[PDB]
């Protein structure tokens, strides 16, 4: 209908019961394109002007899994107006991978910090303001057990969008790598949609096969982005995945040293 906003999350982090509580028995299950993975979307219970497209929970948008597929393609693509990042608040750190990588696609991230109730037994607190800070993101405590913070993280996801976000807002890694970044980004240019260019760049660096593939990048394109890998690999003295990767984790590492307490 009117703003289509995506809901995506680890496994296990509570996605199916949020998706429960917001839409209802508005609800239509189906297809992807081509294959057996279950496509769920629906309409918001108390705004229909708003529609829920559920995707495969995924604890990463890297791998070359039907799941993960599914979700980077309706990413890159221009349906979503918002992401709706459902987080396991009681697995913080290693929830956070997926959310960087969700960032880095363009379109503006709400993360619901799900599973809030079950934190104080656990002993653990987090500062939602501090968190949220840090990833340069909205965040909102929900839980779906108590059925807390439902309607409020859909009405920030809802007015958190791409026509309504100015300037993207990603985790800042190394220079060196920002320069690398940077440099593939100028090579790109127009080749690359604006929203999404970072995220191309970063798939690029790292050398994707699916990406490199899609782009069709010429000669003098393909070149450049060679030079610059090779030397930033050299610089690290790493492979680019790996350099990736471990910036990937020292900012989520920071960023739990920030919010987390015991
Ligand atoms: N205590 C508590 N349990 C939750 C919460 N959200 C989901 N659950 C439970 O967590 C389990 C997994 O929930 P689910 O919606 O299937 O997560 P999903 O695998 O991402 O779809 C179920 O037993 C839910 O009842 C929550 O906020 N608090």
């Amino acid at each position: 209908s009117m703003t289509e906003i995506a809901l995506i999350g680890n496994p296990n982090s509570g996605k199916t019961s949020l998706f429960n509580l917001i839409t209802g028995h508005n609800q239509r299950v189906g297809n992807w394109p081509g294959v057996t993975v279950e496509r769920k979307s629906g309409l918001v219970k108390k705004n229909k002007d708003l529609e829920i497209q559920d995707l495969p929970g995924i604890y990463s948008m890297s791998p070359y899994s039907p799941e993960a597929k599914v979700a980077r393609d309706y990413l890159l693509s221009q349906r979503a107006d918002s992401i709706l990042n459902v987080v396991d608040a009681t697995n913080l750190e290693r929830n956070l991978y997926l959310t960087t990588q969700l960032i880095e696609t363009g379109i503006p991230v709400t993360i619901a910090l799900n599973m809030i109730d079950v934190l104080d037994g656990q002993g653990k607190k987090i500062n939602v303001d501090k968190l949220s800070y840090h990833l340069g993101v909205p965040v909102v405590a929900t839980s779906a057990l108590k059925q807390t913070g439902v309607d409020q993280v859909v009405k920030k996801a809802a007015h958190t969008t791409t026509s309504t976000v100015g300037d993207l807002a990603f985790p800042i890694y190394d220079d060196r790598l920002e320069a690398a970044i940077s440099q593939i980004l100028e090579v790109l240019g127009n080749s690359v949609p604006q929203r999404s260019a970072r995220f191309y760049a970063i798939k690029l660096f790292e050398q994707d096969s699916l990406v490199e593939a899609e782009l069709d990048l010429s000669q003098f394109q393909r070149k450049e982005i060679e030079d610059i890998i090779r030397i930033t690999e050299e610089i690290f003295t790493e492979d680019a995945e790996s350099i990736v990767i471990n910036e990937r984790y020292a900012f989520i590492e920071r960023v739990c040293q920030m919010a987390e307490s015991h």
